[PDB]
């Protein structure tokens, strides 16, 4: 049983011809049609039961806002004496981003009936009728427009912006908690005050927040290391409880108890979600920053979820690799995974400071010659940009700086020193390691190996040699240094930050041919390496390509998988079951990078021709794994450096793919909804824009919108009369001529026009090839637009009084903003 739904819908339009009657209200009240509809004396009754539309140039549109989810069979307008020669019907959730559902529609006489009818009825909060042509200069004239079909009183949901989706979260009663400059927070602990110091990081410059540590204050965040979340885990979830978290608000309190610091990180990830998009805004806006109320209850699924970084192919600078800090730390990563060393590279400064008794190695020699050297454009015969790699290394203050800039935002370093193959650099770096079994040998009278193409693919360490365990247990031993010192900067707690674990890698020995007896190297170097991390008391890691040492590698090693299929490894079951290991998940099908995110785009193809947000999304771990979820520390995602030479490039391929994993790693099983996530992604991609983070526009995801936000006029520079008053974000723009921006000014007792100049730096474009080779940067997303207004001299030269109105339109984006 259907009903016209237009008698409670709250009705809007682009306009009206006369103030006075023919309002869009009554194509709303359900009244058939009067007698002879055409007739100008009943047509045009000052009365008549109809929307009289605003002239100019168009589109003209009638939107009607739902009380609750409205699901629409059909829509049936009644068209008057002047229609629509061309419409469509778009849908909205928030009210100001629209959907196409019905194009191409025409009325074709006056007075007419047009239904347009939906198959599959649709479930929206909004509808809109928007025509572009009509049939004579008068207003478009519309007598009914009926919205057939059944409605939900469901109110709109404060929590839906959330990634990852919670354990558990309602709504809470009345209004939100109201942020102020002064609005202080208490913390239980200084281990806190780093969640607190995040949200401060963004909310400071976008709202304007102080947000000091005070007592007694409105916001308050709490360590108990026994919080119990477990009424919320049902029999079917699993969590690791130390990452957990409560959040209760209302209109005077915020109140936030974590488990641990890390979980307090999480708790200030979360509010400011909740607080919406804009938080990383470069300049202060005019909108106050509100806390919905509301209950939250949540944890992990995986401890582990991470992110695996390559500088050893090509270098990131240190303020790089803090932007991607942050956006992990947005969406709960706990793990950067550092890949240092490489056939390419060695990326950290290694010193001569604490060496083992009888060891004269100049380990200075290592970033010094291998910093030196990046992968090489030229050995390559495919898209590869023509740049080579980016050189340099992290100096140990850099290291340092890095390591405590993870912890500040809930992120453990996990160091991995690949052996006994793609290790040319360490070869290239330490002359004393060109002993023994070693590959590739230095030419007569050379104490390294060159760094030439018959290298790569070919490097042994000295499985034989006891200088190649002495030269890793010093490069452990100055890493773990280099952690406690960072860790000790950040303030965040050592037992949570100082991650027990180093990756010895063991992947692809002699991957394009080398000195033969693979097995035997691996056994010999993966069982004497292991015992250098098992008496630094951390577990080791090795790829599954290594468990040719599944028996010499320790007791509870760790594979991390990413080539085949775990679940029918023998090697992998073996370690699992036989050896008390555990696996960490990044099949290259669900979690490589590198792999291309889009059918239109140039990378590589192997793993699935394109793996989208959908191959990132839609897996299960556990179940991938074919193991116990006991057995599973979780997922990391890998950006691998052959190809990358800039932030903005990693960006393009890390997002947003990486929001997907990072929901695998966090949200439940049973709570997983890949459409669910995918009408997330529009709002993540206007936080990305705020940040100024790269992204890869994927074609597969359906939430792309706009968003408008009012910016403080009282702290921007007035220049000849112009003045900043707003912000677009939309992704995707190729210029600013699809919208149509209009402001008025009035003082109290005045509306005068304010010509708007809208201004965006930069326009998005996909990928650029230049002779068959990516073009570094070519991929870029579209700035924020400016909006821009030049005041009239007497509001120029006025004192501080007056109400701004801006009005954003394109066919896709309608928002008016009063302040
Ligand atoms: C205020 C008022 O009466 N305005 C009406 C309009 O709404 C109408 O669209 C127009 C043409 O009418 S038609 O019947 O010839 O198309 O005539 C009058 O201008
Ligand atoms: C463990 C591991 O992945 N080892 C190697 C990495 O040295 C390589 O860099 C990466 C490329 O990823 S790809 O570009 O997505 O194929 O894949 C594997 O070849
Ligand atoms: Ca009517």
């Amino acid at each position: 049983t259907v009903s016209n739904l237009a008698t409670m819908a709250t009705v809007t339009a682009s306009g009206r011809e006369v103030s006075s009657g023919f309002g869009p209200e009554l194509a709303a009240d359900n009244q058939d049609l009067p007698d002879n509809p055409t007739d100008k004396s009943v047509h045009n009754a000052s009365g008549a039961s109809r929307w009289s539309a605003d002239r100019g140039s168009g589109p003209w549109w009638l939107a009607y806002e739902f009380p609750g989810e409205a699901t629409i069979s059909s829509v049936n307008i009644a068209w008057g004496n002047t229609y629509a020669t061309n419409y469509s019907i778009q849908t909205s959730d928030d009210g100001s981003n629209w959907t196409d559902v019905k194009t191409g529609l025409k009325a074709t006489a006056q007075a007419q009936w047009v239904k347009t009818t939906f198959d599959t009825p649709i479930k929206t909060r909004h509808i809109r009728m928007i025509a572009t042509t009509k049939s004579q200069s008068w207003s478009l004239s519309v007598w009914e427009m009926r919205t057939m079909g059944t409605i939900s009183a469901v109110a709109t949901d404060p929590l839906s912006r959330l990634t990852p989706r919670p354990l558990y979260a309602q709504s809470a009663d009345g209004e939100a908690f109201e942020l102020k400059k002064n609005t202080c927070v208490s913390v239980s602990d200084g281990s806190l005050l780093p969640a607190v110091d995040v949200m401060r990081d963004e909310l400071g410059t976008s709202y304007g927040l102080k947000l000091a540590e005070g007592t007694n204050c409105p916001i308050t965040f709490t360590l108990d290391e026994n919080l119990d979340v477990t009424g919320h885990v049902g029999s079917a979830q699993s969590i690791t409880a130390d990452e957990a978290y409560t959040i209760v608000s209302d209109a005077d309190s915020v109140t936030v108890k974590a488990r641990s610091a890390t979980a307090g990180i999480w708790a200030a990830q979360t509010l400011l979600q909740l607080i919406g998009p804009w938080t990383n805004s470069t300049v202060k806006l005019a909108d106050v920053a509100f806390i919905p109320a509301v209950n939250i209850a949540d944890a992990p699924r995986y401890q582990w979820r991470g992110v695996l970084v390559d500088p050893a192919r090509s270098f990131y600078p240190l303020d790089e690799m803090k932007q991607m800090i942050d956006v992990m730390s947005a969406y709960k990563m706990n793990t950067l995974h550092l890949h240092l060393s490489e056939d390419e590279g060695f990326r950290v400064e290694i010193t001569n400071d604490g060496r083992a008794d009888g060891d004269t190695t100049d380990y200075t020699q290592l970033a010094i010659k291998s910093g030196a050297i990046s992968y090489q454009s030229a050995w390559t015969s495919n898209w590869s940009p023509a740049q080579d790699g980016r050189t340099g290394y992290w100096t140990q203050s850099e290291f340092i700086e890095l390591v405590a800039y993870a912890a500040d935002h809930g992120i453990a370093i996990v160091p991995e020193i690949d052996g006994p193959g793609h290790s040319f650099s360490l070869l290239h770096g330490l002359a004393e390691l060109n002993t023994g079994n070693s590959n590739p040998k230095p030419a007569a009278g050379e104490d390294t190996p060159a760094f030439i193409q018959s290298a790569q693919g070919r490097s042994s360490l000295a499985t034989d040699a006891d200088i190649t365990y002495t030269v890793l247990g010093h490069i452990m031993d100055q890493l773990d240094g280099m952690i406690d010192k960072g860790i000790k900067a950040s303030t965040m707690p050592a037992s949570e930050l100082k991650r027990m674990y180093f990756h010895l890698g063991g992947d692809e020995l002699f991957l394009s041919g080398g000195a033969g007896n693979k097995t035997e190297r691996l056994q010999e170097y993966l069982g004497r390496s292991g015992a250098l991390v098992k008496e630094r008391d951390k577990t080791t890691i090795v790829w599954n390509d290594g468990l040719d040492a599944v028996d010499q590698i320790p007791e509870g090693s760790v594979v991390q998988h990413w080539t085949g299929n775990a679940a029918n490894n023998a090697s992998i079951q073996k370690l699992l079951n036989q050896r008390n290991g555990k696996i960490i998940m990044s099949p290259a099908g669900n979690t490589y990078f590198p792999q291309r995110p889009g059918t239109e785009t140039t990378g590589v193809t192997w793993a699935c021709g394109a793996c989208t947000t959908s191959n990132f999304y839609q897996w299960n771990p556990t179940s991938s794994a074919g193991t116990t979820e006991d057995k599973v520390l979780g997922v990391e995602d890998a950006l691998w450096s052959e190809h990358l030479r800039s932030l903005n490039d990693a960006e393009f391929l890390m997002y947003t793919r990486m929001m997907a994993t990072a929901e695998v790693g966090w949200t439940q099983q049973n709570r997983k909804d890949y459409d669910n996530w995918n009408k997330r992604v529009g709002d993540i991609a206007i936080d990305l824009m705020n940040r100024g983070a790269n992204f890869h526009k994927a074609t597969e995801v359906t939430s792309w919108k706009g968003s408008y936000a009012a910016v403080d006029a009282a702290e921007q520079k007035v220049t000849d009369g112009k003045v900043l008053v707003g912000r677009y974000a939309e992704p995707g723009l190729t210029g600013t001529d699809g919208l149509s921006f209009t402001a008025t000014y009035t003082a109290e007792g005045g509306a005068v026009n304010l010509p708007v100049t809208p201004d965006m730096k930069q326009t998005y474009s996909q990928q650029q090839l230049k002779n068959g080779r990516l073009v570094v940067n070519g991929a870029h997303m579209n700035s924020i637009v400016d909006v821009y207004v030049t005041l009239p001299s007497d509001v120029l030269a006025a004192d501080s009084v007056g109400r701004l109105d801006v009005s954003v339109s394109s066919s896709t984006y309608h928002h008016h903003h009063h302040h």
